RNA sequence: UGUGACC
């Protein structure tokens, strides 16, 4: 409740020369006092007189009505921000020293120095790409340093810290004045060309590392960080957090937690001694000089003083260490830089192919319906994402231009171009168009906008590995609905003085022009023993063209702008753009390993407890007859680099007897870490959300951060969400969203108002709001109903169904309308329209709900029935479960230390429902978890036809639709469903074990009825209610239920007419995929 | 229509 209350004293920081609080009520009298109150506010100021009477007048509204917005009238001319920045600007201003960088564009000269004219300009390489300013990201510290300005003890110490570092940042930015952003949040040439070219990118990144530090080591991480980070641009990171893949080598294994049959956490109390050659610590002192020679110093010594003992319990500094590095920014080169950087295989290939086989076989062998179907699987999953090239397009009568593949596809149907039998070449004569991947640390990459006749003929194929993958335990990533904490405990399982773990990070060797042929190669010629294995014409033409992308690229030629011209060299790596770039990356990468691995054993005899591939690391645990030593260490340390030296792949390869270190994850000292390094204030690209869809994400990042080990002060977070939240009505009058519109469970959901527990509706007055927004939830689009009603359109859509249903199917049909009017949303016209729309809606809704006659209901309602039927009371949990996560908040580790963890995904899809698994066996087609939910509560009758008219032969739906399994299926599918929209997996419930027997024991429940959905909801809304209350308070609470037999059957019927909401904090979390 | 693949 307290965001309601920091809006004021922001606002009346911002502005000082007023602010006209809006009320509403569930009430009517109530809210008639709301309005009265309103006008007489305005009124008033209207005249400069204190309102102070009126606030005592209605009093009432103030206490009763809830907050529906903060209307701020400020007549300034904006440019407050450069003022209030002067009394921080008494620091010297950093001097960037050109000369750390390689690339000279690297370096932080003046933006001139860069770009002589204004035509040579380009963000392209500093752009925050975010919709927040820069002038924000001041406002909102300062802000923040006002409000602890007097504050004692230790906030002071906190303080003080961040008044220091903020001033580096003030006083330099002072030196060159304030860069002004324009109406798109961007920052131009007239503004940039004095100023040196990263100043804003770098104010940004040091604002977001100054506001997340705490403690001294916080503050002594940050200012070096923030005064390097302003000369280095290329390889402060990577110097950084390079130690830490040492490190874990290095701490003795005390009580672990390893993965037991039952694939799950179960602790072990072993000890396992880290044995490291001294070899290591040469390496891991060049990376210490390296870091030193860079200009690093403060850091640098942390390490070494932790080095010292290296105590699993002094470890939390390294770790601290690892994830602050990336909040220095995106390292973004120049395309052509990016792309630059660029007999003994037999048995690699042998392996790839031999993997390629074994994925695919079953499916050949057995006319697998999807590998003939495959072309129509392709175009169902088509996304509308780029094809390349901007083609003009003739919808109705209306000719636009789009680079959209669904709208590619169409207009190539409707004039006989849709060809997928050809698949288009990408050498000299038809050059791939580029794309980038940016992050922070490594350099950038490029990435293959290949043509959609790519896709589709991939598509399939791809999905069918991916099952294999599924359940195929080497492949970590894919594996069952396994979350990292499974592969946390397969590692620590076989470890002891016998054994030694080794891994590999090889993002190097997928981009080595030397992979390339091998790769390609082993897929091609496995590809081949399949179409051996059949004389189905479909599967034969799916299966050959996949052949032919995987020779269209060998020699594949790529479109590097280079100024304004666009050259067309020649690229000899795989860059990934494909459908099979992960999949084909992870057969590659183990098939890598096991070829390193049998080379090596040559020499040395062990046994593989485990090898895994995992993203773009490779691990293994490889046991021994005899107890293990630093010179056993060595040697297969050495013999392993040596194998993969003589492939000519530049790799990271490290061996130890205790922890390990990829992309994803690193383990040190038998716990489980993950780096922290999701940056705020800047981004990698723009992409189309809107700003509160930023706001919403801004806050998601700050949860995953803080989970991970990494805060930013909730205060700057919560002031971002005030700024980047608020609609401008006209150039004096904004208007700011309240507490009780960003948090409620609605469609205009940012963040919850306390963090690690979703709120749903409990009060009159916030179900009122919730059923308000949802009323105005999805906006009209003329552009997109155009189009929506075009011949090739309504042809393409019906193309699509005619080709999947057999009979007749009115559900589908409706939903790939639907499902493909949707896509259009990628279309920016369409897109703006959109939002402009939303804007308008949204601002008269902050004045006056009412007239909203609901009747559809949702999880809230649900929940809110269920309430009033349960009786609280003080229990107690002891705390018997390790911490395997030391980074973990305090109160979100305590649930788990009480109730346990997990190591799964709750199945919320529907995917295991036998009707789902029924259609996947004889349809292309894939239904959603919602569509499931509908499909299953129709009647015997209704869902027989649409089975058939899938393709389901009677035989099988009519024995199924009869079965047993139908209703259980009833129940699975809503017990999924419901999972889905509690959001079960995410955030800080993805964490936790909801089937722990600790936790049932809080829970009575005494089941005066046989009726399964309300026994679910009943329990897992019990469940919900003992651990939020457990991650607010800290201690635990009983639940006894004396739910009515009769409100059952009434509860029940409300169950299968719920309706998913749709907002920025649920796409929030989407986005975390 | 400052936009730029897979997932
Ligand atoms: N290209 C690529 N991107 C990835 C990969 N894995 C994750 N990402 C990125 O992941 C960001 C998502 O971070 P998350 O995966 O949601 O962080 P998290 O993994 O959900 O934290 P949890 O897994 O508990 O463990 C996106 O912006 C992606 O670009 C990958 O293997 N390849």
């Amino acid at each position: 409740g307290k965001y309601n209350l920091i809006l004021s004293e922001y606002l009346s920081f911002i502005y000082n020369s007023v602010q006209i609080p809006i009320y509403y009520s569930s009430n009517s009298e109530l809210e008639n006092r709301c309005i009265e109150f309103h006008s007489k506010c305005l009124e008033n100021s209207k005249n400069g007189l204190s309102l102070r009477k009126l606030f005592v007048e209605y009093n009432d509204v103030i206490e009763n009505a809830t907050l529906l917005s903060i209307l701020s009238y400020s007549y300034d001319k904006y440019n407050a921000v450069e003022r209030k920045l002067v009394k921080y600007a008494k620091g010297k201003p950093l001097e960037a020293d050109l000369t750390v960088n390689e690339l000279d564009y690297e370096n932080n000269k003046m933006t001139s120095e860069l770009f002589p004219t204004a035509e040579e300009y380009t963000d392209s390489l500093m752009d925050p790409a975010i919709l927040t300013s820069l002038s924000s990201n001041l406002n909102a510290v300062m802000f923040w340093l006002e409000k602890h300005e007097n504050d004692v003890a230790e906030k002071l110490k906190v303080y003080k810290r961040r008044l220091d570092l903020f001033t580096i940042v003030a006083s330099t930015i002072n030196k060159y004045g304030v860069p002004r952003h324009n109406a798109k949040y961007r920052y131009e040439y007239d503004v940039m060309k004095d100023k040196p070219y990263y100043l804003v990118t770098w104010a940004n990144s040091s604002i977001e590392m100054l506001m997340s530090v705490f403690s001294h080591d916080d503050y002594l991480i940050a200012k070096e960080l923030i005064v390097l980070s302003y000369s280095n641009r290329s390889t402060l990171a990577k110097l950084v957090s390079s130690p830490m893949s040492i490190l874990v080598a290095l701490v003795d294994i005390n009580g672990t937690f390893i993965t037991n049959e039952e694939l799950e956490l179960e602790f072990s109390n072993k000890y396992v001694r880290a044995i490291v050659p001294d070899q290591t610590f040469d390496e891991l002192n060049q990376m210490l000089d390296n870091m030193r020679k860079a200009g690093l110093v403060d850091i640098p010594k942390m390490i070494q003083d932790w080095l010292v003992d290296r105590s699993i319990e002094k470890f939390p500094l390294m770790a601290k260490i690892y994830s602050w590095s990336f909040h220095v920014g995106f390292r973004k080169q120049k395309m052509l830089d990016a792309a630059l950087d660029q007999e003994m295989y037999r048995e690699y290939t042998m392996l790839i192919r031999d993997e390629v086989v074994k994925m695919l076989e079953e499916p050949v062998k057995h006319d697998d319906h999807l590998l003939r179907d495959s072309e129509l699987a392709g175009l169902l999953s088509m996304s509308s994402a780029s094809n390349g090239e901007s083609r003009q397009l003739k919808f109705g009568r209306k000719t636009i231009f789009s680079t959209k593949k669904n709208m590619h596809v169409m207009d190539d149907m409707a004039n006989e171009r849709y060809t997928p039998g050809i698949i288009p070449p990408v050498n000299v004569d038809k050059p791939i168009p580029l794309g980038r991947r940016d992050v922070p640390g490594r350099r950038t990459r490029i990435i293959f906008i290949l043509p959609y006749e790519y896709f589709i003929a991939q598509h399939a194929v791809v999905e069918k590995m991916l099952i294999y993958a599924k359940h195929t335990r080497e492949y970590a990533e894919f594996y069952s609905q396994s979350n990292q904490l499974l592969s946390y405990g397969d590692v620590t399982r076989f470890l002891s003085n016998n054994t030694m773990v080794l891994y590999t990070d090889v993002s190097q060797w997928d981009s080595s022009q030397h992979n390339t042929q091998p790769f390609r190669k082993g897929i091609i010629m496995g590809l081949d023993i399949l179409a051996n294995m059949t004389n189905d014409a479909k599967v034969l033409q799916t299966l050959n063209l996949y052949k032919q992308t995987q020779i269209n690229l060998m020699d594949s030629y790529v479109q590097i702008p280079d100024g304004n011209v666009i050259k067309k060299i020649q690229y000899g790596a795989v860059a990934s753009g494909e459908k099979q770039t992960k999949a084909a990356n992870s057969i590659a990468n183990l098939a890598l390993i096991k070829t390193v691995l049998s080379r090596i054993s040559n020499k040395h005899s062990f046994a593989t407890k485990i090898i895994r591939v995992d993203g773009d690391d490779n691990y293994a645990v490889l046991q021994f007859n005899t107890e293990v030593t630093k010179q056993m260490i060595q040697d297969v340390s050495n013999d392993v680099r040596e194998t993969y030296a003589r492939m000519n792949a530049k790799v990271k390869a490290l061996v130890s007897t205790v922890g390990i270190e990829i992309a994803k994850r690193y383990i040190a000292g038998g716990k489980i870490f993950f780096r922290a390094g999701i940056n705020l204030l800047n981004n990698e690209k723009r992409g189309q959300s809107t700003q509160w869809d930023q706001a919403a994400i801004l806050y998601s990042n700050y949860i995953v951060n803080r989970l991970r080990g990494f805060e930013t002060d909730r205060e700057f977070i919560l002031t971002k969400i005030m700024q980047m939240t608020s609609v401008a009505i006209t150039g004096s009058l904004r208007l700011f969203p309240s507490e009780r519109v960003l948090t409620t469970n609605s469609t205009f959901k940012v963040f919850d108002s306390e963090d690690f527990i979703i709120e749903y509706g409990t009060t009159v007055d916030e179900v009122y709001i919730q059923r308000a927004f949802m009323s105005l939830s999805s906006q009209k689009s003329g552009i997109a109903d155009e189009i929506a009603a075009s011949s090739t359109f309504k042809n393409y859509v019906t193309r699509l169904s005619e080709q999947l249903l057999f009979s007749k199917n009115n559900i589908v049909s409706r939903g790939i309308a639907l499902t493909e009017k949707a896509k259009l949303n990628s279309y920016a016209p369409i897109s703006l329209e959109k939002r402009r729309a939303q804007i308008s809606a949204l601002l008269t809704m902050l004045q006056k709900p009412v007239t909203f006659k609901s009747s559809k209901i949702t999880i809230n309602d649900i929940l809110r029935d269920i309430k009033p039927f349960f009786t609280v009371s003080d229990a107690h949990l002891p705390i018997q479960y390790q911490k395997f996560m030391p980074t973990l908040p305090d109160n979100v580790q305590y649930i788990i230390q009480c109730i346990g963890s997990r190591t799964y995904q709750i199945e919320d899809d529907g995917s295991k429902s036998a009707i789902s698994r029924l259609i996947s066996k004889y349809s292309v087609y894939k239904p959603s978890i919602e569509e499931l939910y509908k499909v299953i509560s129709l009647h015997e009758n209704e869902i027989q036809l649409y089975l058939i008219s899938l393709g389901i032969p009677k035989i099988d739906a009519d024995t199924y639709v009869g079965s047993k399994i139908y209703s259980r299926d009833k129940y699975r599918i809503l017990e999924s469903y419901v999972y889905n929209l509690l959001s079960i997996n995410y955030g800080c419930y993805q964490l936790f074990d909801f089937n722990s027997p600790d936790l049932e024991k809080l829970i009575r429940i005494p089941f005066k009825g046989k009726i399964p959905a309300v026994t679910f909801i009943l329990h897992l809304y019990a469940k919900l209610e003992v651990i939020n209350y457990a991650i607010k308070n800290g201690s635990w609470i009983s639940l006894f239920c004396n739910y009515p037999k009769s409100e059952m059957i009434k509860l029940w019927k409300k169950m299968w007419n719920i309706t998913s909401l749709r907002s920025p904090y649920t796409n929030a979390n989407f986005f975390q995929e």
